[PDB]
């Protein structure tokens, strides 16, 4: 049932969901991921989601991703 949620903050302007989710594909199986944008225009909010089956999965992403550089911007991780 409930999966475990992971929040990805700092992105860049045009890191994707796509890219997103190659970024955090080696630390487990994905449930889903994706950046967060605004409706009306559409950019990125700086953030976003990834989603783990496993609960180790997405706790050892949050310590393995956290300050971590994706682009050209470090991004820093928590619980979602």
């Amino acid at each position: 049932g409930n999966h475990f949620h992971v929040f990805v903050g700092d992105l860049s302007p045009e890191i994707t969901t796509e890219d997103i989710k190659a970024a955090f594909a080696p630390f487990g199986r994905i449930s889903d991921a994706r950046v967060v944008k605004d409706m009306a225009t559409g950019k990125s909010k700086g953030y976003g989601f990834v989603s783990f089956f496993n609960k180790w999965d997405a706790e050892n992403a949050i310590q393995q991703m956290g300050g971590q550089w994706l682009g050209g911007r470090q991004i820093r991780t928590n619980w979602a």
